[PDB]
């Protein structure tokens, strides 16, 4: 990696965020468009299986999948956020988390934000564990 | 990467954050540690040359180096944060930014936080574009 961060293009920043998410979450990360092709980069869609922060081996765990699609001008605009496969969470709790995530994303415009969104989910899951 | 995020140890969490910082910031990221010599790695000290985001080239931009050293129990404890090589920022503005990075780091305990610290710096630099 010998590129500079300030002059990057939108496809370069999104591709680099996917590599960062893969290094951080590993098997909990899934690229839903791994065979993306074309002259222009397709909007990436990723799936993050997230767990409560600081979960021990003796604890029962609630979980949820953070599904994010990045528009062409991401991260200058907010991504499409979805919450799927919630375990141990009520429908009102999932709707509450999605509203807080969409509002955190509005204030996080200008830089890649999926990791901070995932951190707030894991913090939310810890409070509901 | 076939690891799981929930069961990682402190050295794994720190090594994965460095790989994420290197992939996102590239040449603006510097690992200030010498070659890994021993069974355990020295605590990571990184340097991030940060600029305001979305630079048009028509604006007068400020910059600063975000220098972070992570303790062994990072990110369960806050890392050591230093702001170096500030260009266009007064020492009061730099010390004001450092105080906010330290309080942001306190609330971000439990998960690696250099990305959110870097974003907070870039947002601070954007407000000084003359």
């Amino acid at each position: 990696h010998h590129h500079h961060h300030s002059g990057e293009s939108y496809p370069q920043r999104q591709d680099h965020e996917l590599q960062a998410l893969e290094a951080i979450y590993g098997a909990d990360f899934q690229d839903l468009r791994p065979d993306a092709c074309g002259p222009v980069k397709e909007p990436p869609e990723i799936n993050l299986v997230l767990y409560p922060q600081g979960l021990t081996g003796e604890e029962v765990y609630v979980k949820v999948d953070l599904r994010v699609k990045c528009p062409p001008t991401y991260p200058d605009v907010v991504p499409e956020i979805e919450l799927k496969n919630a375990k141990g969470l009520s429908n009102e709790s999932v709707n509450l988390l999605k509203s807080r995530l969409e509002e955190l994303a509005k204030k996080h415009c200008g830089e890649v934000m999926i990791f901070e969104l995932a951190y707030h989910v894991q913090s939310f899951l810890s409070e509901h564990n």
